[PDB]
């Protein structure tokens, strides 16, 4: 039976990104939104990173990107969440794989700096994909997916639909050329390399998500609360067959 236990996997990663010098990190709401429906469905939650540190993007900590609610969650220090992030984020390694059911993967542009190689929670995933589980990822969250592998070798994505984070979206908020100078793939060109095949949305913020077979993926911050939602849905069929 698989455990109605959550593993929230956040990027460890928090450099100097944006044009106008701020750092990126794990973007505030692609926590958040998820860890309220995994609450709200009864799982419980433990956030790792590869790590066991990370930093909050500070584009996403803006008004912005931040509503009415999150922003109350954000300075509200008794909070669940917030007591969660600050004290309980375990370095991915120490946990023991067996214990989740699902691998919920946040976004971020940190995430494409340490989840292509994040050998650690890949492995976590790998073995709950094993086990029959479900793995959803938002925004630039996939950046893990072409390292989770199945039986033969290949990523859990090989041959299936994914969407994420668009290279329209990137030049757009004129990140495109900083990603080049570090070396850093779009999430479209992962997608491709790993044999999947990527689908944007129509226009870059769109709520927009895929669900195939027990791979679940959101293009964006505004796909994060209906990617949780769908993951949650795959992992229901799954424990009542
Ligand atoms: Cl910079
Ligand atoms: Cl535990
Ligand atoms: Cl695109």
């Amino acid at each position: 039976p698989l455990p109605r236990k959550a593993l929230l996997a956040i990027t460890s990663a928090h450099p100097p990104f944006w044009p106008d010098g701020k750092r990126t990190g794990l973007f505030f709401s692609e926590a958040l939104h998820p860890f309220n429906e995994l609450t709200a469905a009864g799982f419980e939650v433990d956030v790792a990173s590869e790590t066991g540190t990370f930093g909050w993007d500070e584009h996403s900590l803006t008004q912005e990107y931040l509503s009415k609610e999150d922003e109350k969650v954000l300075h509200s220090e008794h909070n669940h969440f917030m007591e969660k992030m600050n004290k309980q984020v375990f370095k991915a390694g120490d946990l023991a794989p067996h214990d989740y059911g699902l691998m919920f993967v946040c976004g971020g542009h940190g995430a494409l700096y340490d989840f292509p190689h994040a050998k650690h929670l890949q492995n976590i995933a790998q073995d709950i994909y094993k086990r029959g589980g479900v793995i959803g990822a938002v925004c630039h969250g996939p950046a893990m997916l072409p390292g989770i592998h199945d039986e033969n070798g290949d990523s859990v994505i090989k041959d299936k639909t994914v969407t994420g984070f668009t290279t329209k979206g990137e030049i757009m908020i004129k990140v495109i050329d900083k990603m080049r100078e570090d070396h850093l793939h779009t999430i479209a060109d992962m997608a491709q390399t790993a044999n999947a095949e990527y689908v944007p949305p129509e226009d870059p913020w769109d709520d927009f998500c895929k669900v195939d077979g027990r791979i679940v993926t959101g293009a964006n911050p505004q796909s994060a609360t209906n990617t949780a939602r769908d993951t949650i849905k795959v992992y229901e069929g799954i424990v009542n067959e």
